[PDB]
């Protein structure tokens, strides 16, 4: 684990895969209702990181970071299907500091691998202009855009104890994503995909 980015990854791949499994478990693209529940979920998570993509300091460290946010697009997708911007019951996490850097990674990385999701959403007749705006690949190409993003993440070079809090934040970002998922899909507390399942 050299770079800060490859360390965030190393430490969170496990929980990442459990999310991958949990998302696939609830059949997101099986029907329309389900894809709508999938959007509500994406909506809550992205709402929860919107203040972080828009944070003034981080926007100084990462040029145009604020224009990378995808909550805006998710609200547009919900509209697409005659839906009001979903509203979460409780009050959303509003993280800051080192931990917030972990949420950002979690969020920006999901745009990287969103390829798989985008591919299955298009079957359901959804894409960049209708229903799947937030899953569409970045105009500069997922890989390029992500490598560019990783550059600035690594450039932050915070104290090793800071990078630590960020990894702790990325882990909590993932856990939270699952809490939201469980509630949106009517799953019990701590519900996880069938054990042993692999992507
Ligand atoms: C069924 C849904 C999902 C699938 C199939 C999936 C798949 C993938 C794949 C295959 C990659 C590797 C991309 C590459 O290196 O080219 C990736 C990266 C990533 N995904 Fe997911 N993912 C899913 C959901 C999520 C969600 C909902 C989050 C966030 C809450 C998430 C966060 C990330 C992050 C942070 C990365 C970057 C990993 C890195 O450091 O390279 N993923 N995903």
């Amino acid at each position: 684990a050299l770079t800060f980015a490859k360390r965030l990854k190393a430490d969170t791949t496990a929980v990442h895969d459990s999310v991958d499994n949990l998302v696939m478990s609830v059949q997101p693209f099986v029907s329309k209702e389900n894809y709508i529940k999938f959007l509500k979920l994406q909506s809550v998570f992205h709402k929860a990181v919107d203040h972080i993509y828009k944070d003034a300091e981080l926007n100084k460290a990462i040029p145009e970071l604020e224009y990378m946010a995808r909550y805006d697009a998710v609200t547009q997708d919900l509209k697409d299907l005659g839906e009001e911007p979903y509203k979460f019951d409780k009050e959303l996490p509003y993280e800051a500091g080192n931990k917030a850097i972990g949420w950002l990674y979690c969020a920006e990385g999901s745009n990287l691998g969103a390829a798989f999701l985008f591919k299955h959403a298009q079957k359901l007749d959804y894409n960049g202009e209708h229903g799947a705006r937030h899953l569409a690949p970045h105009p500069d190409g997922r890989g390029k855009h992500w490598r560019a993003f990783v550059e600035h993440l690594n450039a932050l070079n915070l104290t090793p104890e800071a990078e630590a809090e960020a990894i702790q934040g990325a882990r909590e970002a993932f856990a939270f994503y699952k809490v939201v998922l469980r509630e949106t899909f009517g799953l019990a507390a701590d519900a996880e995909a069938p054990e042993g399942m692999m992507p």
